[PDB]
């Protein structure tokens, strides 16, 4: 699996709930260096319900 292929994948499972996907995803590990951008956080909070 590449870089953003799991960058993709986080997305999804901070999108929507999925708590074991989510605690594989960070077991198998992820940048947490590079996927925290600006643009990201701005989609992560537009994620909240109407």
């Amino acid at each position: 699996w590449r870089s953003f292929h799991l960058e993709a994948s986080l997305m999804d499972a901070l999108l929507n709930d999925r708590p074991e996907f989510v605690r594989l995803l960070i077991s198998h590990g992820l940048s947490l260096g590079h996927f925290l951008t600006p643009m990201r956080l701005a989609q992560l909070y537009s994620a909240a319900p109407s």
